[PDB]
């Protein structure tokens, strides 16, 4: 099974999508509503496979979070809504595997999520570009 952490999933759309991904036969979703230091820690502690992050929360808005975990192991796959300028560089440098349109069904983010676990890059076309 792969092992998915999401940040800040304490809240309840993150926490939605989560309980959406652990209808999957293949993946769990671990260290829900664990936030701030105690989970960077459960990140490198317990090393899930694929760490799903949405880039446009309030007061962490920008790839600050994601460049965090950069070191961790875990495969990072970002969401946002449109593209931005710098993002799509930054997201390439931080090692991001997964960088997509939050318009999309959840059956493309579980789709990118297996895609990702066997050595795949997933980048939304419209996000590679310089700007909306």
């Amino acid at each position: 099974m792969i092992s998915i952490f999401i940040a800040e999933d304490q809240q309840m759309l993150l926490g939605a999508l989560g309980s959406l991904l652990n209808l999957e036969d293949d993946m769990e979703v671990v260290g829900k509503g664990t936030t701030g230091q105690d989970a960077v820690d459960f990140v490198k502690k317990r090393q899930p496979d694929v760490c799903i992050m949405d880039i446009e929360m309030p007061g962490k808005t920008g790839l600050e979070a994601a460049e965090e975990l950069k070191d961790t192991g875990c495969k990072i796959i970002i969401l946002t809504t449109f593209a931005r300028p710098g993002y799509f560089q930054r997201a390439i440098k931080a090692g991001v595997k997964g960088y997509l349109l939050k318009d999309s069904p959840s059956e493309e983010l579980a789709n990118a999520i297996r895609s990702v676990m066997n050595g795949k890059r997933i980048y939304a076309p419209e996000l590679m570009e310089d700007l909306y």
